[PDB]
């Protein structure tokens, strides 16, 4: 049987990081997450190009910029949703999944999802370094693993 | 690491708004505050183009065509839903949503949304210009960061 | 400021219109209301052009090859979806909205969206020429509108 | 009439899995149960390619990749998803449903869906070798019938 | 500021695993998992030593022959409790806790707690490789974190 | 990988237990458990010492002699705890099972835990060779385990 | 170790079904299931022997007529009882049961289980050829792994 994996160890990796602003007492924490994951892996904090957008719903636009890139190994999307009173987290959460996941297919380069969708605050802060671990330190593992994998399977 | 971010004044920078006419009276108040956010950022209002249609369906096409426009940075797209009694607005609020994201990636350039997407309209009025603020304000912010992110990014 | 707008007016204009059977005693209302609004804002009735097909699902098909028409200047779609007891409602509406929507913007040419979704055949009869208007009236009224507008815009 | 259908003999076939991590304990029975099926009905288990990957979220961009072997004949995607407190579970279980499906579609080839989509710890149990099946093998099957379908069909 | 701190790169460290048998269903999937984290963080499988023991009960007198080896770098204690009837289970995760931190204290050396201690066979699943992550793998990263970090602090 | 583990053999292996004498009509049961099964894997009854107490609180100081016998291989610790009206039980449950699990690790020698914590009479007597087994049984076969183990370990 | 198992092609296989009659409209899908099984494992359809009988009852009786031939590998019981307003059900279904297990093993010989014991008309629904499958596909798949099994077992 031929079995490819990626590994966890990161040297030599370069990655982006989409990080949007809403939230953003919560996003921070995320994005130490990431950053974190990937120096302590062996990543190198120069190999990492960060790009800040306003919202969610700016996440991908900004993505499909750094996954162009032919010198980032992967992208990590980070954000916070939180459910307000009207159907609008709904409308937001569909087109950046969508959006992300159709990207990665489209320049054929992981994508990782590193946005909360939560209903609620306490939901949010339980995602973003508290209880349920750190949304973003999940999404620049994945990230890893996936530019590890790829560099035999692509 | 490299970061990547736009800054809030608008000198030199050129926008697209495409505004409905459905539920005017509350989208009206959107595109004040749109065109506000971006004269007092510093943009002039002379590089703004206003482009109006009938419902929030017909938004996406008319932003495809101002999106095209290579002397346009970015476009804000300004409209208010309100659910009726049927599941009509579900599949308008989807497809507006759904297509101004898939034009922004398609076009490789920022398409904000100022679309109010509301249960009632108490929630549609708390949105255009009073308790929770002013969605084409907030949409238009949106527009200023990404197009100065985009002068360093695209 | 540049603003871009369209007319009522509908001289010299050319329509297509994709009509579906399903329901006919209340679509035929709605095509009724279409036509009556094309030929009474100017438009002459000869410049209509009507495709049937036999359901909703089988509208964007057909609206697709009317919308590649070089002389055809907006696409009116005219159906009736009433809930019934199974999630069947759900995909056709689904696929039917997503469908123009995503013809008109390929295409870039306006099509609207006068097909109902409704839970029960109350709400459809309210929306195809009584107390809630006539849907298919309201959508020919739209792409009147969107084919002046085109006419700058385009 | 003509009619076209795949066996269930896998003799010469050569079929790519992707495997998800997260939930690994489930996973790793469906997993099991897609190369035994393989195994069982005649193909070699050198012809089988098994990728693995952090999270269902990660399936399509590697499923991708396999799919465009030429050498590979069906792609069986594996993960288990189960719902949580928050609505992430139905971001990533749509998203990596449409993902495999437009892969299939634009590469003309098979890809099976191995991926439970549980609310339920119990119910995914259920469907990883006890009282419901086995998903990976049922996803197994269906790729066997489908690599023999388009000998003849592709 | 003297920081000291572990990374997360697991190339030449030494690794001893206790694991009970009792409720091995669940400590095997643990047992997995400890491997898999040791192994794709650059740890080589041949520099693991597993003890097997009956009961969690057993674990600490294992742990403290293996944590006095020279040659192992840390130790990662893995067993699966889930209370009864009776209150022994209090007991049995009691002095398990007790002795493993104890002997780390007295053996100046990382012991991680990988013992599941749950009151439901559903919560102990959870941990054992589904919804809650895998414990085995939680408790074999800090082992790797506390062996590097000792590489500069003992 | 090194593996180490102990067979269930117990040739030429040597046994104290230290079984109580309150609640006897129960320990009695337990004794004759783990004296069977020492024998009937193959431990001779002439090379087990059994030395009787008063109560649970006098097993650790009794356990304590016999650990340090050179030619004992391991303890097996033998008693039966029902909880009363008041929190003595508690108490004693505390202290027995602390006491037994320090010796050992102070010894480093095996002492398994064949004391009943019960909170009520038949829940004791469902431990005692009813419907949930014989815990004498289960603290020899352990001891028998962890005596191999401790051939090649210690 | 040795390990015998029986792969699922049946090339060459020769198979007898008994199959009832009564509630027909459930068992003659369960037969075309079993049917198909054969056949698109590689089963020819002429090396099938289908007998029919008049209910459950007479199964087993005719059941031990095919199941002494010996150009008959396997033989396969279909038929659907659903439970009535009487005890009838249970004795029926206890004999027909008892019966062909009894044969299978007095004639050493594979004989397998596609009766559907349903309490109700929708759980047989379900059985045959709908939400849980096909009890006549699983039956023959059953009997051919059986079948090539006793190729080297028997
Ligand atoms: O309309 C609002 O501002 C409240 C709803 C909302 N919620 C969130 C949220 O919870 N998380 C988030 O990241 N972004 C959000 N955006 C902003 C949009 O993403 C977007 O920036 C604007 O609509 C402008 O395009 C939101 O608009
Ligand atoms: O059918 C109706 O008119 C009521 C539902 C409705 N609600 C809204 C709304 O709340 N906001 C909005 O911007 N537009 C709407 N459009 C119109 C459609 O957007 C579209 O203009 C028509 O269907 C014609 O294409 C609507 O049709
Ligand atoms: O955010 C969480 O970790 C809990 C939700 C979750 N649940 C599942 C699940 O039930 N099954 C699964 O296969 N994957 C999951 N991923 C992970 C994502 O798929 C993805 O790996 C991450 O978001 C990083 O991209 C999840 O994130
Ligand atoms: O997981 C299951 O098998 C039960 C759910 C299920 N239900 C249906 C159903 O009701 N109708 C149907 O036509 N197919 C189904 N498939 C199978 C999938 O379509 C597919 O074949 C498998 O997931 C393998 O790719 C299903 O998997
Ligand atoms: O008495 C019982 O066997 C049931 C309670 C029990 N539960 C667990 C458990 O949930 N997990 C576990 O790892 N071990 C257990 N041991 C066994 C003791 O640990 C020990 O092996 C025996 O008491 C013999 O020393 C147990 O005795
Ligand atoms: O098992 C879990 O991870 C959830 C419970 C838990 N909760 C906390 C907590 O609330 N705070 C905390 O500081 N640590 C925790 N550790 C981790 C352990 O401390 C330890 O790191 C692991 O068991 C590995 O040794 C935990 O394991
Ligand atoms: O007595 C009745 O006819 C109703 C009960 C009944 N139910 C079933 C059933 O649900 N399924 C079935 O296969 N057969 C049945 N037979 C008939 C007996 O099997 C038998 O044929 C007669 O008793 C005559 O021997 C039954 O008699
Ligand atoms: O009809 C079903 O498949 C569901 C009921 C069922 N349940 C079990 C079960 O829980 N465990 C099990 O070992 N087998 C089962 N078999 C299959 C039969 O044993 C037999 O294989 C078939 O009836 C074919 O002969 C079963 O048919």
């Amino acid at each position: 049987m031929q079995i490819y994996e990626g590994k966890l160890t990161a040297e030599g990796l370069r990655f982006g990081i989409v990080a949007s602003r809403f939230n953003h007492a919560l996003v921070d924490r995320l994005v130490e997450g990431a950053i974190d994951c990937i120096v302590r892996h062996g990543g190198r904090e120069e190999d990492i190009t960060l790009v800040r957008v306003p919202g969610s719903w700016e996440i991908p636009v900004a993505a499909g910029e750094l996954a162009r890139k032919e010198d980032i190994d992967a992208v990590i999307a980070i954000g916070v949703l939180i459910r307000g009173a009207t159907p609008h987290f709904d409308y937001i959460a569909s087109e950046v999944s969508k959006g992300l996941a159709n990207l990665s297919l489209e320049l054929r380069k992981p994508i990782t999802f590193g946005v909360i969708t939560a209903d609620t605050l306490e939901q949010a802060i339980e995602r973003a370094g508290t209880k349920h671990g750190n949304k973003g330190w999940e999404a620049a593992l994945s990230a890893i693993e996936m530019a590890n994998l790829f560099k035999s399977l692509r």
